[PDB]
């Protein structure tokens, strides 16, 4: 029973906690043990949901937070109706306005380090990348940040509040030094 586990459960809403638990268990991982992983998945999930709420109604299809099979099923339907190339790895959203998949990343390092890593691995030229840090920095493919500044600002604010909350509980150092 870790302090980080209890922090996560009282920092994120239950819908996000529940989805993060399912995601970890789907790959045989325990939120009770891999607690920094637990906190990172919850954080990333909330960012994805705030991101999808930033556009017009029906702008984004949400891929994240789904079962592996249903996630690829929705990706298949999108590709087979828009003609967009199927990505090698699961993205997080699809943008019906810009007609591209989005892989969101949240990093405790400098944004550009994590971007380079995700690009190289993704190997999907068309999949748009959007990285947020816990320091208010962001980095997006082709300097195209998709959303307007106000919707990105509230994401960056939330991420910094999570950071302060961990720090006030002496959990931030372990969280940063575990990525
Ligand atoms: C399962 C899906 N994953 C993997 N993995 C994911 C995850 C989920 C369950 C168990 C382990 C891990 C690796 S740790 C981590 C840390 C923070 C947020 C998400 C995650 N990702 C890391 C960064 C992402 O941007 C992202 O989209 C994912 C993601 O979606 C996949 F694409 F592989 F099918
Ligand atoms: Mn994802
Ligand atoms: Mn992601």
């Amino acid at each position: 029973g870790s302090h980080m586990e209890d922090f996560v459960r009282q920092c994120f809403n239950p819908m996000i906690v529940e989805l993060a638990e399912k995601a970890m268990k789907e790959y045989g991982e325990d939120p009770k043990i891999e607690t920094n992983k637990f906190a990172a998945i919850c954080t990333h999930l909330e960012v994805c949901f705030m991101y999808s709420d930033g556009g017009s109604k029906h702008r984004f299809e949400i891929i994240e937070g789904r079962d592996r099979i249903m996630a690829w099923t929705v990706v298949n339907s999108i590709c087979n109706t828009t003609g967009v190339e199927k990505p090698k790895f699961l993205p997080d959203l699809y943008d019906y306005k810009e007609n591209r998949f989005i892989d969101i990343g949240v990093t405790r390092r400098e944004v550009h380090i994590y971007y380079l890593e995700k690009a190289n691995k993704i190997k999907s030229e068309k999949t748009h990348i959007h990285i947020f840090s816990f320091t208010g920095e962001e980095m997006a493919t082709k300097a195209d940040y998709t959303l307007d500044e106000e919707s990105r600002a509230r994401i960056k604010t939330r991420l910094f509040t999570i950071r302060q909350e961990m720090a006030s509980r002496s959990l931030w150092d372990s969280f940063r030094q575990s990525e």
